[PDB]
């Protein structure tokens, strides 16, 4: 009983990593279609007049903006490979090892299951060598109750009687033997043997779940290890602001085109005369 | 000269305005989508057994996933609003500020070209009567010198000349004064009257400018404020994926199910005979 209560909790177990690798997988997927479009961006308003802060800064937010795209693209590359990857080899390895255990507690109810069916053709035979014995043993019987039957009647029935009734005797030490033969075995098979299958499925078992609870954590891990230059990318951005001078770029403004401010003098007097 | 540069350095500066603006209302809708798709993921694998830790911490990380994915939401919607709204609506009042002073600036360029026309127009009346003064002044002139002509012929047309010299005089004065008016007026119209109009687009630019600055910081203000709790979400990660508990799940199993573990006993004899 608790050998088909394992069986479907550890198929549980690897449905369960399954799932979770299916569901990393996905989020695979969408960190990238993210990183994509980020990328895409960064591109659509990128430099195909750069002199002046507010063009710089701009450009080098794009940057930053940029290199967090790419961030996102190792982390969506990390699950890929510590997770998805790692574990779906590793859920085909467990589903085996499984499979192997269940086979093994099979053979063993199988082998059981053959005893038992000796167990029964031996009783069966007994039952019926019994019967025979007893109808042998009515008509031997009759006959020497009935004064009118010969000696040659009763010795012949009695005959008969005695030889069945040694064939129910030997009948029944074969059934005798073989219920005892699988008492014991049944009596070492749920023992030791079932135990020995059950603690197999229990080990197996754990080292799945310890498995898919480190699958658990590589999750955050992924993102706790681009957690600094993330951070990174974030100042990049706060600086790039803050370097907008704006006083200045106007400076720079009447200064490259100043060369080109003509302030007339007076017109001349045009004398005719 | 330095009115045209200036009119197009600024419409230059509120271009990169609106471009940033631009930039950032897309930034706004990739967060979104992505966020949409983290929330669409979670839906797909949260529960539709579930007394094992390892459902347990899945669902537990589910939920982090999904607060992640309100994270990215909450700073879609603050740049939405604080950058796209704020600096559209600000774009559009600096856009109408530059209309005002370039048209308070062709005003002042109108006025001078109409003192040039007053000016022009006056040279071309002197120079004109200056012509005729001349051209009367050799006709009585010639008269004069011929001793045939009568003395009526020679006064007649002494008289015309007189006249016109008079109206080239006066022709002369008008011209002069003109030229006077209009020398003042331009020398103002460079030294204070254009001046005056370069501070202001200056001002107008450098205020741009610089809240354009502060629109550029709100980029990464907005990751920072979320910095906290998307920390607080990868912790509930990793304490989800550390609370599996392999060993005890087990327990947890051979529990709830150990009511139906039945150890047969011994089979027993048949004793037909």
């Amino acid at each position: 009983g608790q050998f088909e209560v394992l069986e479907r909790h550890t198929q549980w177990g690897l449905d369960l990593l399954d799932r979770y690798v299916k569901f990393v997988k996905e989020r695979t997927e969408v960190e990238q279609a993210y990183a994509k479009q980020l990328r895409s961006l960064v591109k659509k308003y990128l430099p195909k007049e750069s002199k002046f802060s507010q063009q710089q800064s701009f450009v080098q937010i794009l940057q930053e903006v940029n290199d967090f795209a790419g961030q996102r693209e190792l982390v969506a590359e990390n699950l890929s490979v510590r997770v998805c990857l790692e574990l779906t080899k590793y859920s085909q390895e467990m589903k085996q090892e499984r499979k192997m255990h269940f086979q093994e507690g099979r053979r063993a109810q199988q082998q059981l299951e053959n005893g038992f069916k000796q167990l029964e053709n031996s009783k069966r035979k007994f039952e019926r060598d019994c019967r025979e014995a007893e109808k042998a043993a009515q008509t031997a019987e009759r006959l020497d109750q009935d004064i009118n039957a010969t000696k040659a009647d009763v010795e012949k029935a009695k005959q008969q009687a005695h030889l069945r009734s040694h064939m129910a005797e030997e009948s029944k030490n074969e059934y005798a033997a073989q219920l005892q033969r699988f008492n014991r075995d049944q009596a070492h098979f749920y023992f030791s043997q079932m135990p020995q299958i059950f603690d197999k499925l229990q080990d197996m078992d754990e080292r799945r779940a310890t498995r898919l609870g480190a699958g658990y954590g590589l999750l955050s891990e992924a993102e706790l290890e681009v957690v600094p230059i993330i951070a990174k990318c974030l100042e990049g951005m706060k600086v790039a602001a803050n370097a907008v001078d704006p006083k200045n770029d106007s400076h720079v403004l009447i200064e490259l085109h100043k060369s080109g401010f003509a302030r007339p003098g007076d017109v001349e007097f045009e004398d005719f005369s």
